This record gives C-alpha cells, sequence and structure tokens, in this order.
C-alpha cells in the first residue's frame, strides 16, 4: 500500500465556496450513505485485497475518504478541483476493472448519482 494521497497541503490556496460547501454537506455526504459507497469510503487496501497489481495499474490513486478529509480541511481552491477528484476516483475504477464487473456496477450506480447531484450547483 502506498502512503494515501495528501489530504493537508499548506503551499496550497484554500477557499471555502458556497459550491464546495454543497460538495461536502450534499453531495459527499449524499454518496457516502449510498448502499454501495463502503468500497470507494477509503483508499484500495491493496494488502488486505492481495491486489499487489493494483497501485502497479493506477497511479493516480482516489477515493472518497481522501476527497472528504480535503473538503474538510478546505484544501480546494474550487469546485472544479473536488468533482475533478472524483472523476478520477471513477475512472480508476472502469480502468482497472472489466464493464460488467461488480465493482464496476457499483461505482456506475453511485457515479449516477454523483452526476445527479452536482447537474445544479449553487451559484
Ligand atoms: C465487488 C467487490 C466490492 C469490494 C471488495 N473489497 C473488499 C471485500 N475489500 N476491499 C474491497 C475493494 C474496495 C475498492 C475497490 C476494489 C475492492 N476492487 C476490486 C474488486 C476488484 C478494485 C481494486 C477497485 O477498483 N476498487 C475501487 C471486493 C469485491
Amino acid at each position: 500500500n502506498p502512503p494515501p494521497p495528501e489530504t493537508s497541503n499548506p503551499n496550497k490556496p484554500k477557499r471555502q465556496t458556497n459550491q464546495l460547501q454543497y460538495l461536502l454537506r450534499v453531495v459527499l455526504k449524499t454518496l457516502w450513505k449510498h448502499q454501495f459507497a463502503w468500497p470507494f469510503q477509503q483508499p484500495v487496501d491493496a494488502v488486505k485485497l492481495n491486489l499487489p497489481d493494483y497501485y502497479k495499474i493506477i497511479k493516480t490513486p482516489m477515493d472518497m475518504g481522501t476527497i472528504k478529509k480535503r473538503l474538510e480541511n478546505n484544501y480546494y481552491w474550487n469546485a472544479q478541483e473536488c468533482i475533478q477528484d472524483f472523476n478520477t476516483m471513477f475512472t480508476n475504477c472502469y480502468i482497472y476493472n472489466k464493464p460488467g464487473d461488480d465493482i464496476v456496477l457499483m461505482a456506475e450506480a453511485l457515479e449516477k448519482l454523483f452526476l445527479q447531484k452536482i447537474n445544479e450547483l449553487p451559484t
């Protein structure tokens, strides 16, 4: 297991926009409670999974636990950076696995909900 993505960076400019507040309070916390959220609530544990291949394939890992900590630390400058982290998490899953795999069906259900929730954001 490599070190998880950084969730604090002080040479980084921080913002709390209305959109970022919404991404934490509404978007992430709704996804967090989805029945299929749990594989995505923390980094892939390759050691537990006995998947020495995973981090040899996925070079920019991302998960909702990391995103949640970033949002709580005001890590992001704008909502687009946070949405990009969500999109990296989903894309990683689609890259490493194959269409129709169980974990892909879970990611697809979360992404459907994610896209529903971010279709309209605060002003
Ligand atoms: C369907 C399913 C769902 C979760 C697990 N699992 C258990 C247990 N403990 N940790 C997990 C778990 C958590 C996240 C992922 C995966 C398994 N898969 C595996 C499965 C390919 C790959 C590595 C992937 O891209 N992601 C996002 C194992 C199977």
